[PDB]
C-alpha cells in the first residue's frame, strides 16, 4: 500500500495559522500519496486568499476569516477553535487559570489585527462586556505575537493551536474558551470546480466529516446558509 | 540613571521579517529606555504598512518592499541583506556550496510571494538569466517557508537573517549572494511628523548611520532619489 497514479494540480491558498499549525500533516501525507499531482500553495490574508479562489488562481481557500463574505464560494466548516491568553512566567495573570474578560481588559494586549484569525470574536466579547481593550500590537500571525509577548510588550491572545508545551515551553498558556465564542475555520471553492478524486481525499483528510457525499450534498444546495445548517446537528473537530 | 522621562507615543508599522529578526533587540532597549513612551506596533504587508504611515495611523514604516512607491514619505536606507537557499540535510543541493542560478532553477521553490521581502530581486535574477523558476509555494513569511522545506515540499529561498544555526539546526543553509542582488530595508515617515528625540534615538538604534544630522539633512531634500544618492558613498550595515 501507498501510491496513486492520479495526474493533475491542486492549488491551495491559505493563511499563516493553517499553514503553520493545521496543514503540515495533511500536506505531507498528500504529497507522498500523489506523486503525479502538482501541489501549489499560496499564503495571504483571508481576503486575498478568498479573492484568489474567486478569481480562479487557486482551487481551495482555507481560512477562518472573510470567507463567508464570498457567497460565490461554497464554504465547508472544517473545525472549531478557540483562544488562549499567553504570558511570560512572571506576569500577574500567570498566577490564576481564572480569566474574567474584565480582568483581561486591565492589561495591554498583543493580538491579531482586525480581519485576521478570529479577531472579530475578540472585539465582540469586549464590546458586549462594555469594555474597550488596550491593544498595543495588532499582528498578522502568532509567531510575531509570541515574540513580543516574550519581550514583555504585553498579554498575548492567540489561537490555542499556535502554542505548544514543547515548542513554546517558556510561555504560560491560560485557557480562554470561557470568555470568547469559538471560531470556525472553513474551506471554500468555486462551484464551477471539477472536484478530482485527489481533492475529495484532501478535503476529508483535513476535515474527516467532509466525506464525498457530504461534500456533494453541500455543493448541491445553492446556499452557504443551508450548508451551515446542514452541520448544525453534527459535532465538529476542535483544534 | 538608565531612564528618560520623555512622554509621547511611537507607532511602528512593520513586517514579519523586521519584527521577527531585525527589531526585537532595538524594541527591548527602547521600552526599557522610555517608560513614559507608549510604544504601538502594527504588522502587515509592505504596502499596508506604507499606507498606514501615509494615512497617518503610524509614525514609521519599516520594510524592504513597496516603500519606494510612496514618495509622500521620506525613505531612509537602514541596511542591506541577501538570501540563502535552505534545504533539508538530504537534498541534492546540500552537497555543494553551491549555487549557479541555473542549478537552482532545476528545483521546485518555496519562497516569498510577489510584493514581499525581496521577491523582485529573485524574479530579476531569473528573468535576466532567461530562466523561468518553478515556485510551488508563494509565502508571506519565513516561518511558513521553513516549515514546508522541513516537510520536503521544495527548496527554500529566504532572507539570510531568517535562518540561524541554533534556531534552525536541522536546515542546510547555502549562501546565494552570488546569484541575487542585495535588498535594502528602509524606514519611512511623513515629512509632517514632528520628530521627537525618542524617535531619533530609535532610528539610530536601528540604523547607526542615521544620526540626527544625517536624518535632518535627508529630510530637507525634497527627493527620495537625492536621499539614496546621499548614501552612495557610505557603507551600510548588512543583515
Amino acid at each position: 500500500e501507498h501510491t496513486w497514479p492520479d495526474k493533475g494540480s491542486l492549488y491551495i491558498a491559505t493563511t499563516h495559522t493553517q499553514a503553520r499549525y493545521a496543514l503540515p500533516g495533511v500536506i505531507k501525507g498528500f504529497i507522498e500519496r500523489y506523486p503525479r499531482v502538482s501541489l501549489h500553495m499560496h499564503q495571504g490574508s483571508p481576503t486575498q486568499i478568498a479573492e484568489a479562489v474567486s478569481k480562479g488562481n487557486a482551487d481551495f481557500a482555507i481560512a477562518t476569516e472573510a470567507l463567508h463574505l464570498y457567497d460565490d464560494l461554497v464554504m465547508l466548516p472544517c473545525y472549531h477553535w478557540n483562544r488562549s491568553i499567553v504570558v511570560t512566567p512572571d506576569h500577574p495573570l500567570a498566577a490564576t487559570s481564572s480569566v474574567t474578560i474584565e480582568a483581561l481588559a486591565q492589561y495591554p494586549l498583543v493580538t491579531y489585527t482586525f480581519g485576521f484569525t478570529g479577531r472579530s470574536e475578540l472585539d465582540t466579547a469586549f464590546n458586549r462586556a462594555g469594555l474597550t481593550p488596550r491593544i498595543v500590537f495588532t499582528a498578522t500571525d502568532a509567531d510575531v505575537i509570541k515574540t513580543y509577548v516574550r519581550l514583555g510588550l504585553g498579554v498575548g491572545v492567540i489561537a490555542s493551536m499556535a502554542v505548544d508545551p514543547l515548542a513554546d515551553p517558556d510561555l504560560v498558556r491560560i485557557d480562554a474558551h470561557d470568555i470568547f465564542s469559538h471560531s470556525t475555520t472553513k474551506i471554500g471553492f468555486r462551484r464551477s470546480t471539477f472536484l478530482r478524486s485527489y481533492m475529495y481525499d484532501f478535503i476529508q483528510r483535513f476535515a474527516p466529516h467532509l466525506t464525498r457525499d457530504v461534500v456533494d450534498t453541500a455543493v448541491a444546495l445553492r446556499s452557504n446558509e443551508e450548508i451551515e445548517a446542514m452541520f448544525q446537528d453534527i459535532k465538529l473537530p476542535e483544534k
